[PDB]
């Protein structure tokens, strides 16, 4: 919008707090202007909270408003470039008064060099490339910028007054330096990149995005009255009698309290607001503003010395303010507040009228609250102007009237994103009835982005809602049994679930049209269980504190909190201990020295290790850890595992131990804990030739098929292979079961960069160093600074310990289902039905995993059913006594066929029943009389 | 066609991804059948009747089972059936479980609400106030009296919300194994569906 | 906010982390909810079901 | 391997000399969450644990 | 036990101006006060020996 305004080197200028290297981070401060009309396209005049220019291929001037002779103003200046830099002045061409800083600080003029000031709340920032110059002043406030230009330039010469806050977003680059920002307001997609720290965030949904309201204040709520005057500065209180006037619910007006002598009050004026008669007081603000708590009012009245009065001692939170010098002698009056907690505050403009329909937040009698107000007509009690229905606030009187509060609706958008055209905002709460949206309550609430279709999730804006067709890869569910899809354009979908078929087979009488199955599959249903974590060693006493002994004389007063600690952590430390030595006590099993071999499985170069197995080395080379840190070298130290050497971190104060058999060194089925490939299907009675005839004689127990020749074995091999080499192309979304590793290793993660944040940040202390701390600050204000992060790493290191501890309690019955686990359907051939896996049950292998273990389980998941005909049992003669039949191994069966045949009990193979399949037996249930003679001796 | 769920004060209430108390048990896309379990994995069974006589054949109370028996025990079933409207939450003992669930978790944001309503000794719960009124450090004391107090509010109901998951977790296995095993096939084991 | 141990990443993090686990595992209980009723739909003579 | 203080930041570690000038601002860097690069008195000192 | 080594300061410091005129009263005769940011002070040149 304007000719020359660079916007690539804006990011010469954000600083985050403290060297931040390689990540994003949001900063909030006084930044330069998105706008392209804020820049000039030269006097400049303007109001804000700070400026900053540049030049292309400036004599500053920055004053308060209302200037008296003892202020503070800057003016920056500047001459033809390098021949003549800058001076940096804090004064009144007259050096009249106060002069703080004469500061060079030459810069270098280049073709891209931006720098400006800052001045909000008074943080006065001096920022240049190479440095900063921060202050802080009491008596300062700056309102003014009085920009000037040099007379030519050759491109156009910019400036910018900055009005108001900014919160922009910072990448920055391994040295440190940021390179690329997004303000927050500029658009709508950089604000949810405000909100999560991320510049190009992929597609999905995105909870909990707030919305900005403007605040109401209203610290009285009645209509308030005015109140008696200053009092009449008589003489002093023990030669004559005089008395203190009380100030309780009066409009006050700040300047009545003196005389009015044109203008000739130096003191109680502010450099831009006018009269706080609080010159100097303890415990609270000089500055009032706003409503101040009800006090009783001392006046004195006495002579001085060269108009040069000294204030007296006073109570600490009584407040002290004096004026009316300049009348030829050295006589003035002064008077004291003493706010002395009456709850009736003092001051003028007593408040109008919330306007209604409008879903600001707000603070009436001291509880703030947040919410839309309307007017009710029910008139409650005469005490309360506000009250409570159970929990919530429901009910508010402003200014004698009723005024009702409901909650506001649209203050949560969840904006689920496709890319930056084309995403959806949905409100979580806030139904769209057709008569709520063109409702007279709803005239002053609502956006373009309320006309959406009213859902069970709530409002969706800007995009399709149909539930009538469904989808099943649920990759970003939203909730209610609900799923957003992100082909297109964005839609929300009803998701499904893949239906499951008990192997429960039932008892057959009295025949039926059972559907028996014509064909199977293996399924592989990967189930990640979590069973270790790394055992810890606390020391309390050297992570709250460091080598300073100033803390340890007095940690132990804080409720034997480190003797808990250590003694907690070694305490689920030796549950963890014993727990993972009951889990490996049922690992170590009793292979054979046979060894079987395998004719088709890939066994050996998938699960055996080759020192741990194929399968598991590439599990961790899926796992992505979020980011270099403390967990980060410890993962990929022991990801890659290279030997003999060491990694069990410690730093300050808390050592890092392997447990007794860690999980993710030792490969599965090798080393000492030796799991058994063989055990599990060869049976606790070994001696079985191979995987094939092992194979063979799984699918007769299971019920397939009986006495399975090569055909079988190597169909169900190649579907074996085929589908366990299917673990490498996985990725982390759409698995189930890469998501729980990578869910523990980021509970992980996030839980000991909480626990190193706990140690690096002050919680408000002015340092770390307890030292510091003690040799700077008072007896008794540096207990009140010391016990402000002693407590707050207290509170981290606990939260630690007891996130710690549920882990554990969560591990100990975890283990108790993974022994039961491993020694039943590993080990054993489970009798029950979804133990093991979905459906009949072939075989389950068992990998190692970060901080747990991982489960193969090879199952049978039916797919095309046949109908046909079930008896129990074939009788040729009506009598009872007759000869009748019953199949051995097998089901009876007809595919509504003129005769029966044989088939397995789980498989439709029909085979002509002979003598082999057929057990003849009684006339024990109603079995099918079939009239006629037997085929079969 | 209406949501509920709320969000007061930064907390965004959402129900998971797929409640239960919205949807029918077995009824909608998550369909629980009704039938399969005890007409087994290999359907085309008759009736109900045929399937419970076929029942009390297997575990072995009487073969055969003509229609007094299946109906026995069918007006067994209904009248102890309809006996699920004539219990109180007291001497209940299921209904005292999840009116602990219900207590639990109310008690839990009415904690979670009085962490927000309440100001924790500090002068009131408007920050602005607190700056605008005291010292340039006596503020600072008191603006960490009730910061630190409404952390500590949310942290206990983060924990509170961590152990119930951690519960969760294992008691979702103890319900995985418990629906398919109990109630879609039948167990061989003893105390694990009922008794006996 | 931001001097307080990294109170605030932690805790969005974690309700983040506790409710996938919770969103993960109440996937896999319907998983093993949805079952394969017939189109037969065998019906009761005498149960109330 | 003595413990230090810089800029308001205790930690406790071993210190060397290093050799990539990272920014003017910053007189401690933090990769991630660890405190590895410090400037003293101008010249950039590694810290390692 | 290590021993400790404490950095308020890191970059080189400079000098100050040293303790003002000391002249007469700030509103009888215009009289300043001075500022102090980063100087090597000694806090015994603030005074006639
Ligand atoms: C800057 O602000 C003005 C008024 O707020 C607006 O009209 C103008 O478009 C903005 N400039 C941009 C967005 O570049
Ligand atoms: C401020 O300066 C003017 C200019 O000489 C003078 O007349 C006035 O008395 C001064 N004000 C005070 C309070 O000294
Ligand atoms: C600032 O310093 C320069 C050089 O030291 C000097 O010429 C000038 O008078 C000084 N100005 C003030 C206001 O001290
Ligand atoms: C920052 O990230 C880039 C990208 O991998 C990398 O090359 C660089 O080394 C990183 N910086 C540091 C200090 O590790
Ligand atoms: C509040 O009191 C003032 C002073 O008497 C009066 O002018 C004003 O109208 C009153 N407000 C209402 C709503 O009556
Ligand atoms: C305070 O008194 C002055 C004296 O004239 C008057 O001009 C001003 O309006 C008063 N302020 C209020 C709020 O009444
Ligand atoms: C007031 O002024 C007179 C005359 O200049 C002087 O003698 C006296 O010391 C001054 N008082 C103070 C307290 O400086
Ligand atoms: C989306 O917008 C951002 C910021 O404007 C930009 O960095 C990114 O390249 C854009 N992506 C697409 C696909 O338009
Ligand atoms: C709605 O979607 C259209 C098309 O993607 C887009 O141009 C428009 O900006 C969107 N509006 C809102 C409020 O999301
Ligand atoms: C919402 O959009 C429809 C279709 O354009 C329109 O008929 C209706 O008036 C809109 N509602 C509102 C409140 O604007
Ligand atoms: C879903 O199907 C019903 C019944 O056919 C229909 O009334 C409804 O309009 C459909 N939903 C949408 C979003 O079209
Ligand atoms: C989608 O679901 C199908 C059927 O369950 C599954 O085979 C496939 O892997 C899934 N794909 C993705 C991307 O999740
Ligand atoms: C077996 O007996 C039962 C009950 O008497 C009857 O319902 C069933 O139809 C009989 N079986 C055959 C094959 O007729
Ligand atoms: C059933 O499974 C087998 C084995 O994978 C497969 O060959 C067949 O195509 C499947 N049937 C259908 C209808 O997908
Ligand atoms: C199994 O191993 C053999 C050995 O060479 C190989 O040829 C085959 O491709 C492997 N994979 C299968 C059968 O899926
Ligand atoms: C057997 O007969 C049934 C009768 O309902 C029919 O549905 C089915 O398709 C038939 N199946 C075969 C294999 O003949
Ligand atoms: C089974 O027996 C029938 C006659 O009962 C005969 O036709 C058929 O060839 C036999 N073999 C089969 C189905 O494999
Ligand atoms: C032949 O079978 C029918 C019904 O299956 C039944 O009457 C009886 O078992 C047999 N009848 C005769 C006359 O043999
Ligand atoms: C079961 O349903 C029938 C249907 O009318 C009803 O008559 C009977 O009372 C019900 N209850 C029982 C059998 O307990
Ligand atoms: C720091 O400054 C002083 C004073 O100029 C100087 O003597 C000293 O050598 C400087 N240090 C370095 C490392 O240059
Ligand atoms: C401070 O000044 C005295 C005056 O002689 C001098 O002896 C001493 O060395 C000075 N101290 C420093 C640290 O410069």
């Amino acid at each position: 919008g304007c000719e020359s305004v660079d916007f690539n080197l804006f990011n010469t200028i954000f600083s985050t707090h403290r060297g931040l290297s390689n990540t994003t981070s949001v900063i909030t401060g006084a930044y330069p202007s998105t706008n392209k009309s804020d820049w000039s396209c030269l006097s400049g005049s303007g109001f804000g909270i700070g400026l900053y220019v540049q030049t292309p291929r400036y004599t500053i001037a920055v004053s308060p408003i209302h200037v008296t002779n003892l202020t503070w103003e800057l003016w920056i200046h500047r001459k033809w470039g390098v021949n003549s830099v800058v001076t940096v002045r804090l004064c009144r061409p007259t050096n009249a008064f106060e002069c703080l800083i004469n500061g060079s600080y030459p810069t270098h003029r280049n073709t891209g060099y931006m720098f400006g000031v800052t001045w909000y709340n008074d943080l006065v920032r001096i920022v240049f490339p190479p440095t900063v110059l921060e202050m802080q002043l009491d008596g300062l406030q700056w309102e003014r910028v009085q920009f000037n230009s040099p007379v030519n330039a050759g491109h156009a010469t910019r400036f910018n007054v900055v009005k108001d806050i900014s919160t922009v977003l910072v990448e920055t680059n391994s040295g440190g330096s940021v390179f690329r920002y997004s303000y927050c307001a500029d658009g709508f997609v950089n604000g949810l990149q405000c909100k999560l720290r991320l510049f190009d965030i992929p597609p999905g949904v995105y909870s909990n995005s707030e919305v900005e309201y403007p605040t109401a204040l209203y610290t009285v709520v009645h209509n308030m009255s005015a109140c008696p005057e200053r009092p009449d500065s008589y003489c002093g209180s023990n030669s004559c009698p005089f008395k203190r006037a009380v100030f309780s619910n009066c409009i006050v007006n700040y300047t009545t309290w003196v005389n009015p002598d044109q203008r000739d009050f130096q003191h109680l004026i502010l450099p831009n607001g006018k009269f706080n008669p609080f010159t100097e007081c303890n415990g609270l603000n000089r500055i009032v503003d706003g409503c101040v708590p009800g006090f009783v009012l001392r006046v004195g009245r006495g002579k001085a010395v060269n108009r040069t009065i000294v204030t007296p001692y006073l109570k600490p939170y009584e407040c002290f303010g004096w004026s009316w010098n300049d009348n030829q002698d050295s006589i003035y009056d002064w008077w004291i507040a003493d706010f002395v907690s009456t709850g009736a505050f003092v001051c003028e403009s007593n408040p109008e009228a919330p306007k209604t329909g409008v879903c600001v937040t707000y603070t009436v009698e001291k509880v703030t609250f947040q919410g839309v107000l309307y007017e009710s007509n029910f008139t409650f009690a005469q005490y309360y102007n506000l009250l409570y229905v159970g929990s919530q606030l429901r009910y508010v009187r402003i200014l004698g009237k009723v005024y009702e509060v409901s909650s506001c609706f649209e203050a949560s958008y969840d904006v689920l994103y496709r890319n930056n055209q084309s995403f959806g905002l949905l409100y979580r709460s806030f139904d769209c009835n057709q008569l709520h949206i063109k409702s007279a309550r709803f005239v002053d609430r609502l956006l373009p982005s309320h006309n959406g279709t009213a859902t069970v999730l709530g409002c969706l804006f800007n995009a399709s809602y149909a539930p009538n067709d469904t989808m099943v890869n649920c990759t970003n569910p939203l909730g209610d049994g609900f799923c957003a899809d992100l082909l297109g354009n964005v839609a929300v979908r009803r998701m499904t679930f893949e239906k499951h078929d008990t192997t429960y087979v039932a008892p057959v009488t009295n025949e039926r049209y059972t559907e028996m199955p014509l064909d199977h599959q293996l399924i592989l249903t990967e189930q990640f269980l979590q069973t270790t974590m790394p055992k810890f060693s606390v020391s309390c006493e050297t992570y709250i504190c460091d080598v300073s002994k100033a803390c340890k004389n007095l940690l132990f007063r804080y409720g034997g909190f480190c003797q808990k600690v250590e003694a907690d952590i070694r305490g689920a430390g030796i549950l963890l201990d014993g727990d993972v030595s009951s889990l490996y006590s049922t690992i170590a099993a009793k292979t054979s020295s046979v060894v079987p071999t395998t004719d088709r499985f890939n066994v050996s170069q998938f699960f055996l290790p080759k020192s741990r197995s194929a399968i598991e080395d590439l599990l961790f080379s899926k796992i992505e850890t979020t980011g270099p840190g403390f967990y980060g070298d410890y993962y990929n130290c022991k990801k890659n595992a290279i030997q003999d050497l060491t990694c069990a971190q410690y730093h300050n104060g808390i050592l890092v131990i392997p447990p007794i058999m860690d999980a993710e060194t030792l490969g599965m089925y090798g080393g000492i804990a030796a799991a058994s490939v063989t055990l599990g299907i060869f049976g606790g009675q070994a001696g079985m030739a191979t995987w094939s005839v092992a194979m063979a004689g799984r699918l007769n127990a299971l019920g397939v098929v009986q006495n399975a020749l090569v055909d079988d074995v190597n169909k169900l091999a190649n579907g074996f292979n085929q589908l366990t080499a299917s673990v490498s192309k996985l990725a982390l979304t759409t698995s189930s079961a890469l998501q729980a590793i990578q869910a523990v290793v980021n509970q992980n993660a996030a839980q000991v960069e909480s626990l190193v944040s706990g140690i690096t940040e002050n919680f408000g202390a002015i340092s770390t160093n307890f030292k510091v701390i003690s040799q700077r600050l008072d007896k008794l204000e540096a207990d009140v600074q010391m016990d402000r992060l002693i407590n707050g790493r207290m509170n981290v290191l606990q939260l630690f310990v007891t996130n710690y501890k549920l882990k554990i309690a969560e591990l100990r019955n975890t283990h108790r289902y993974v022994q039961s686990l491993i020694n039943e359907c590993v080990y054993a051939q489970s009798l029950r039905n979804g133990f093991c896996g979905q459906g009949l049950h072939v075989l389950s292998l068992m990998q190692n995993a970060p901080s747990g273990i991982m489960f193969f389980h090879y199952s049978l998941i039916p797919n095309n059913t046949i109908t046909v005909k079930t008896t129990p049992g074939l009788c040729e003669s009506d009598e009872l006594g007759s000869k009748c039949i019953v199949a051995k191994d097998g089901v009876l069966v007809s595919a509504n066929l003129s005769y029966w045949q044989w088939s397995p009990r789980n498989l439709y193979k029909p085979e002509n029943l002979t003598f082999a399949n057929v057990i003849a037996v009684s006339r024990g249930a109603n079995y099918t009389t079939l009239n006629k003679t037997f085929d079969i001796p």
